[PDB]
């Protein structure tokens, strides 16, 4: 302290000789060399001037570290004509987790399973519709980065496909084509890329940016380059999400379970939803009274990617809403009743102006 060498408080301080000349030099403190002796005012000004600025440096690079948001994994979806193969090629998937079992593990159905791979996890949604609407459309708020287009080469293109595609391109997703059931006799992969061309989706082999990919759904042949080419696209356009931001899900479906009543299962997307905290997805609201995830794991948090069946909602949400999580009770409430009393006087636009005329009738 007093009185201190300049060696002596470089070393007190853990500084390189001419990085503590550089500072005294800054501060105006003069000196013949490291060896001179600094009155008790001026180290006590070093040592504090030293701690402010490795307190800035550490704040400086925290805060660098908080706008570099972490991965969350790719959410798929697979669609198609439904004797194509999306339903055999998701059964496989869902399949490859287990690994010879566990046992038992468990595993609960939570609208969505992860397949994990040396290269990273991908999320693949495993729900009966495809939201709402029509059949089987969807609004929808998004729910999957990439549709797989699961198209069956010896059948080609059908109308369920052309569905399917609209649908994918409508939601934003980034689409893949799989040509399966390639190991048939009547197998035509060809003829299915000049269908994909004739539509517009031109083959990256021909040129074009339209992803192709030739599988098995039966065998498991190239199902491993469709995980490798989802993880791929998954790293370049780099997707990431905030743990910390304002909770954001979406219904994958509900229902009624007799024993514990209203169920639903939800994809989170932004931040961490928590036991106990009170959430509104469209009308529907309640408290989260418990989450559980595809290992039936009981979770106290969901982060992005996750998907989990959560108890404590007070009526059905519908698919593809979007789950938002608010302050408190009253919040859920009022926030769920504006939206009720809006629908309501929307609907009582069509209860008035225009249903048209009435009734040209029998007998």
């Amino acid at each position: 302290m007093a009185k201190v060498r300049i060696y002596q408080l470089a070393k007190e301080l853990g500084m390189e000789t001419q990085e503590l000349l550089e500072l005294l030099d800054q501060m105006g403190v003069a000196y013949k060399s490291h060896a001179s002796t600094l009155e008790e005012k001026d180290a006590e000004a070093v040592r504090e001037l030293v701690k402010e600025q490795r307190g800035l440096q550490e704040k400086l690079a925290e805060e660098e570290r908080r706008k570099s948001l972490p991965r969350r994994p790719p959410v798929v979806v697979i669609m198609g004509h439904v004797d194509h193969g999306k339903t055999t090629l998701l059964d496989y998937l869902r399949k490859s987790r287990i690994a010879e079992k566990e046992g038992g593990g468990i595993t609960q159905h939570v609208g969505a399973f992860e397949v994990k791979t040396p290269q990273g996890t991908v999320v693949f949604i495993d729900t009966p519709g495809h939201e709402a609407f029509t059949t089987i459309r969807q609004r929808g708020a998004k729910v999957a980065d990439i549709a797989v287009i699961v198209i069956a080469a010896d059948d080609g293109i059908m109308p369920q496909t052309e569905e399917a595609i609209a649908h994918a391109k409508a939601a934003g997703a980034k689409l893949i084509f799989a040509i399966n059931k390639i190991d048939l006799p009547q197998a035509d992969p060809e003829k299915v890329k000049r269908q994909l061309m004739e539509r517009g989706f031109v083959p990256e082999e021909y040129g074009g940016d339209a992803i192709v990919i030739p599988i098995s759904a039966k065998t498991g042949q190239g199902v491993q380059d469709l995980l490798e080419m989802i993880l791929l696209l998954a790293e370049l356009e780099d997707y990431r999400a905030d743990p910390n931001a304002e909770p954001r899900g979406v219904i994958l479906e509900s229902k009624l379970d007799k024993q514990a009543g209203i169920i639903a299962n939800m994809l989170v997307q932004e931040g961490t939803f928590r036991v106990g905290d009170y959430v509104v997805a469209g009308e529907a609201y309640g408290r989260i009274r418990a989450m559980m995830d595809a290992d039936g794991n009981q979770r106290k948090e969901a982060g992005p990617g996750s998907a989990v069946q959560v108890l404590g909602f007070q009526e059905l949400p519908h698919a593809g809403d979007v789950v938002e999580w608010v302050p408190d009770l009253e919040a859920a409430k009022e926030i769920a009743e504006e939206r009720k009393e809006e629908r309501k006087a929307r609907e009582e636009e069509e209860k008035a102006r225009r249903p048209r005329t009435m009734a040209e009738l029998l007998r």
